[PDB]
């Protein structure tokens, strides 16, 4: 996990969250040095405990209220309680892999500022800044319309099933903690996003310092250049690893919330099709489907990113290879070249499967799948 | 996307199909000059707004007339609304790649004639230029044809069913533009599959020059070939990703098409046997399935023949490797051994997929989960 | 396509079967010359084309019967007209491959000529001929035995079924061309099987000279052993790749054939067993099952083979390096380790799927998968 | 198959059961000798053969009694016949390997004892000991208690549906043969999981030791620690080929018995979720499924985790190559370096698939896949 000075925005935010429960105290040289904060993480342990139980205890009072406005149907039940259960098995491991990989965050902040000194010709602090406090506020934006449109939509939709003999809106307002668990797992994913992307980042800036040093006395000090970014190379590599053991369950109930909601969703937004009883519903129901498409997209294309990055140095090298006379430099990218020969880069969600681009078209046949099939259950 | 002087026919095609917007002078040198066209470009985006605009009308105005043609029944109206939107989708994405692909098509175009030079012994203008006008003749032959046929077969089947309190042929009439539509998409695969086949023939000839000049002061001139020849091979897998790059969203969508289309006509025909209404329908569905199978060859077959053609190239390398004796060719060979080594290859839709003949497999595994899956919807 | 002394028995068998249209005339020296054979190649054209017709036309005469026997129902009418359409398929595609496939003969040949020649240490003239020829003996016997079950089968159901007022015995009696070219497959089968299974036997020796002479003046002729070794490997992957490219297509077909056979003989086979109507039919289905399970493997268990001992080459040559002393002797291994590193291996059937044991996994799961829809589409 | 000292529990565990049959004698160097126990031998295939017997039997039994108890319905029938098969085939699979691997077991603790000493720094005979105890005694008693709820609450079914007419306990005595063969399963996992454990467990040794002693007259002893390590590393691979030919298809059968078991198993819990007749019937029911993932997971990690040892390797050796600068040493870890290049990792089950945590994901997917078929099979 990234805690980096432009990025402390996102930091607070998950730290506000239960998702980073570390006390980080910025030096007079602009390094941000990390330690575990006890307070915070009985914080985050209790935070996610009572609203977890929360979150059942409004479930289990929706399917024994007198008139249930989500838990109706057995297979409305089981759908929201599904609905429910991803989103607590993704915050939970969340939250889970920020409580135990502090060891990991201090080994990833210091690789990266020892990359970050070696780019520090690319670095940005204005862009960065602005990047991640925009995905951050485009993210926390979005989940907070969404979730106020989807509680106006359950609530005029207990209004109108509502009985004189029994109270719905309190069923609609118990389920105020499930969208607060939705609000944690943004911040996760925001989080785990921007960790991601900053190393998919880095690796385009090393990619793009290497074609700007070596294809665009003295060969000493570029025989040096070129062992610091075969060095740093080194070193994002295991910072990916290193994101990846920390947070690969975290990153794999997430791409499993992603598969169940999207699922789900579009399964209830065909029943409301063919129902036609509401049209909000219709178009609530859309923009969750574009939700979960898109946290899904922010969860899968920055190891994409990371992967194609890191994999393009090898290409850059080999022209290198072409190009280069120099004896010690020659050897210098020589030793690069067998590096870069083994290198894993594809980020991995505990070794279940391989997060890039391929999980969308895997997402999007398994989808089709099981929907085809819900359809066919549907009318039997 | 390549614009040669032999295939110039299939850039004209391209061009008035809204898919080339490019200015294209020939120079007294024979070599073509590439350039935006703002005339063109507006061209391109205005004629691809106003006919995907028709043709959704004429989608909603057979929807909401009396009595519908092709949305008759609800199953009717989806798979009717999922072929126009396939389409619909390619054209578009293929105009999109054309319209912000200027720059990669520069390179590619400046990369093919650096190619066509140092493989100027097996560059033949007649067989190149026949074969580019004979693939577009005979893919613009062949949906003219079935265009034809299926506005034919929809007027006998609007005939059949008219009332004299309505009108029918207007609803087949308002079709137009959906198979103008289809012929922008003809185009563009033709483009596309003229682009990717001239890279896989390039490679060929590589090999060929590879193996007539190394396996069946002078070792200084072989050297020097064997240095142009890697080089041109590294070209031709960066003009392989310059490909990938500019119309990988297209090809995408285009094998989406493929599939969504082979689905649906094959279950509208598996349903029209099953009712046996009309044999001549039956005969214009199965010409649809053959060409639905042909667009997806054309797409899939250039990227396998062009990934294979490269990979042969190191083993070709390892002969000449255990053929050469002299001290700087064999040097060469090494280094061109070692490039060969890590060689991206295949052709990538956006790292959805590899396009390659196993995507053929996977589309047959899907295609038969998908239709049995909708014979027991229609059971049902 | 393999034909040497101790498996002439399998070509003469082929060669009858209109799958090998080559004259062989024995040489005093042992060698086997192949020419194309004019009389046979017309023979085997026209065998296919007539006795495929034949298969059609009994086909259309069981189903335009008074009483028909096997085209019955409409479910029954697709099975059987896929059942009889994946045999044609097999068979004409085998058929085309042996009447393409004369150079690439030749050449295989010749090179497995030189393999002999440099492996004649571990030449078995007796066991090959009898492991040839006991292959050949047990699945021609097999595909007789299951042949007059079947049609004795058939031809009880059709006594059952007879009406005075029509004849049902002539509908079995019209299938014999159908099982026929279950013969022709089988031979075809029995033809790819050995030359298959003779490069991988090739390849096993040439793990076990490599092993018995690295492994447990002298120098140069043992370093000319080993560069003979290195060529004999190169040559073998060549031989693949040669059955390959002669054969892929008729293996792809086998596959397909495998695939839908067991699909559908197991559909009917639950069939049968849910309606309990005769014993004798489930135990003839049952051997069918056994049947296409062995021809699977048939075709699969070769090449897996072939791959596994192709490469595991490479690890016997990377214990050479950590045991070889010699300069020349070491620089020779190091050249095969190089040729090992990029070592095409696996078997592909036109590049659609690799032959090994991952193609039972497929097989399986897709059978599962398909049965398993069947089965709901018979309730329905 | 492992039979060292500190897991010598396990090994007569597996003895015991028909699994290992073999006579150990230990030396007085502490090193245990293995040849063939003919006596436990003829024991082991008397044992298999008997207790199949028996168990299917009792299936016949349950099946022609007069009040059946789990071979009640056509569904029931087929569902306990298929959950018999697949124990009986993993049991009967391991008794095979047990019987035919004399000569691998061998051989893989002949290389284990060399290992052992290479890492006599990092062994800890009483850790080795107590986890090779735990591990046994937690399989052997989860297996007892859950018979136990089985037999218990099958007894308890029986007794509700006993008519004064028949006796139904008698049925589920019959099952007794069943859920020994269960215990024969449990301990076959076992000593699968106790060596792929310890190959995984050396694996991890073998790393930490490279990167203790290369980072973090002298130099000649450190080459010769480094070619110990090498060898080391071979011989660990070289064992986990032997676990794999020795074992592969118990370990195939085993995961055909998982994932047949949770999908069988879990359908019957939707089936008496759905009828609520019985609670305590549901919760063993989800013990089953506990027992059953838990089994999944100890033959698929131990794989994985020995994968993932072995591949990190590499990466400390490009490390040891970017620190060393000796001759001697620096050529040592170049060849340590081309080993590692094409080292085969993956266990193989039979070269079916690849045993990691990949499998887990497809399973999953299967699961869901069969699981919704058999829903739409049950509704109609």
């Amino acid at each position: 996990m990234e805690i980096s000075q432009p990025s402390i925005g996102i930091f607070y935010i998950s730290k506000v969250l239960a998702l980073a429960p570390y006390a980080t105290v910025r030096n007079s040289k602009g390094r941000v040095e990390i330690g575990r904060s006890w307070l915070f993480t009985v914080y985050s342990a209790t935070l996610t405990v009572v609203m977890v139980f929360l979150t059942y205890r409004g479930l289990l009072f929706d399917a024994n209220s007198e008139i249930p406005v989500r838990m109706k149907s057995a297979t409305s039940k089981v759908v929201t309680a599904l609905d429910v259960s991803v989103v607590v098995m993704a915050i939970v491991s969340g939250v889970y892999c920020g409580l135990f990989s502090l060891n990991d965050t201090l080994e990833l902040n210091d690789r990266l500022n020892k990359i970050d000194n070696t780019l520090n010709a690319y670095n940005n602090f204005r862009r960065d800044r602005w990047r991640a406090l925009g995905m951050a506020a485009v993210s926390l934006l979005a989940i907070s319309i969404l979730v106020g449109l989807d509680v106006g939509t359950w609530m005029r939709i207990a209004q109108d099933m509502n009985i004189a003999q029994s109270d719905t809106e309190l069923n609609v307002h118990w389920y105020i903690p499930f969208y607060s668990l939705y609000f944690i797992l943004t911040g996760l994913q925001v989080n785990i996003a921007n960790t991601a992307y900053g190393l998919g980042r880095r690796f385009g800036r090393l990619n793009r310092m290497l074609s700007s040093s070596f294809l665009a006395a003295a060969a000493k000090n570029k025989g040096l250049l070129l062992k610091s970014l075969a060095d740093s190379h080194e070193s994002l590599g295991k910072c990916v690893h290193l994101l990846s053991n920390s947070f690969g369950i975290a990153v794999l109930f997430i791409l499993v919330s992603c598969l169940l909601h999207l699922v789900a969703t579009a399964y209830f937004l065909f029943l409301e099709l063919l129902s036609k009883r509401d049209n909000g519903y219709l178009w609530v129901q859309m923009l969750w489907i574009c939700f979960h498409f898109l946290r899904l997209l922010m969860v899968v294309e920055p190891c994409h990113l990371a992967a194609r990055e890191s994999r393009k140095t090898i290409q850059i090298v080999c022209e290198i290879e072409r190009k280069v006379h120099e004896p010690i430099l020659a050897e210098a990218v020589k030793k690069f070249w067998q590096q870069l020969l083994v290198v894993d880069a594809d980020f991995s969600a505990c070794g279940l499967c391989r997060v890039n681009r391929t999980i969308l078209t895997s997402f999007a046949s398994a989808i089709a799948t099981y929907l085809v099939a819900l359809i066919q259950f549907q009318r039997t």
